[PDB]
């Protein structure tokens, strides 16, 4: 009868974590949740089983991401990015500040506490993001993203031009040795910048998008040529990437803030998770709603895909599994 999208069916909570869980990633073998409880977990998706807990954090595990080429997590916490080769252990490599400081090992071996311990010349990491390769990372902080060559371990430079704290980012590459990177501020702004692979010193933007949302860029995602964005205003936006304006809108998208986006697998539907706990889906083409449904009775903070499913992190402790 109808072989196209209807809705999301959640079929496993993954849950342990003391505390909400802020940030998910996934591959089609692998979890990864970070939480206000220090630490992130890894989980074996085919069994639903925890593999390991990596600790060590001095605050909020705010971000993480997996490259599945080189089996290393990304943990972010403060204004450090901890390194695991998780091919053995629980095997912290390698430690990196937002400053651009490159310990081996474990460098969070300060005592920890309920305080915020940010000093002069640190500024709290609010997102990271992989380029595709796994070759660069590029961590937001301050007002800038700090670029990172995942070969030496060592910073090449920093995308400048905000005017408020980076909060969320995303890499994509439509040409070879560039990287596009789209940044969301504090400031309402999005920003695009295009640089070649391993460019040392300070980049400007390429394109400021317009009109901008009226608060807080939370969330990003792209697909194909398509960039969505989701505000602490409540409301999403379509740009496109090619021509670098807006294609389609819904302001007061939900009751409040939008926090997370993800595009489902296989099918040309956005999801939106709010502070409120509601997921929504969006066709991608027009952006007619085609759902709203609870996702927790807590807020949403992330949203996150794989090849076949999609994965939703909330303030209630735990990960939702969803299926189209």
């Amino acid at each position: 009868e109808n072989l196209y999208f209807q809705g999301l069916q959640c079929i496993h909570i993954a849950e342990g974590h003391t505390k909400a869980v802020l940030c998910v990633d996934s591959t089609d073998d692998l979890l990864f949740t970070g939480s206000k409880d220090r630490t992130c977990k890894v989980w074996n998706l085919v069994t639903g089983q925890e593999i390991m807990s990596l600790g060590g954090h001095p605050n909020n595990v705010v971000s993480v991401k997996y490259c599945n080429y080189t089996s290393l997590v990304f943990t972010v916490s403060t204004s450090y990015i901890k390194v695991w080769d998780i091919r053995d252990s629980a095997k912290c490599i390698r430690t990196l500040t937002s400053s651009g400081q490159v310990t081996l090992g474990d460098a969070c071996s300060a005592s920890t506490s309920r305080t915020v311990a940010i000093p002069s010349g640190e500024n709290q990491i609010n997102q990271i993001a992989l380029n595709p390769t796994g070759t660069f990372l590029y961590a937001a902080s301050g007002n800038a993203v700090r670029m990172w060559d995942l070969k030496r371990f060592q910073s090449t430079g920093k995308l400048t031009g905000h005017l408020g704290p980076v909060m969320c980012l995303t890499v994509d590459q439509i040409s070879s040795g560039q990287d596009l990177i789209i940044t969301g501020s504090k400031d309402h702004y999005i920003k695009m910048f295009d640089v070649t692979e391993g460019a040392l010193g300070t980049v400007s933007p390429t394109h400021n998008f317009e009109p901008p949302h009226y608060d807080g860029i939370e969330a990003l995602t792209i697909q194909g040529d398509n960039l969505f964005s989701g505000s602490r205003d409540n409301g999403i936006k379509k740009w496109d990437l090619t021509q670098k304006d807006l294609l389609q809108q819904v302001p007061n998208a939900h009751k409040d803030w939008v926090c997370a986006l993800g595009v489902v697998p296989d099918h040309p539907v956005l999801l939106s998770g709010c502070r409120g706990g509601i997921l929504k889906v969006w066709n991608m083409d027009t952006f007619m709603p085609v759902g709203e449904m609870k996702g927790h009775d807590s807020p949403i903070n992330a949203i996150c895909v794989n090849s076949t499913h999609i994965f939703t992190a909330a303030d209630d402790r735990t990960v939702r599994i969803w299926k189209a």
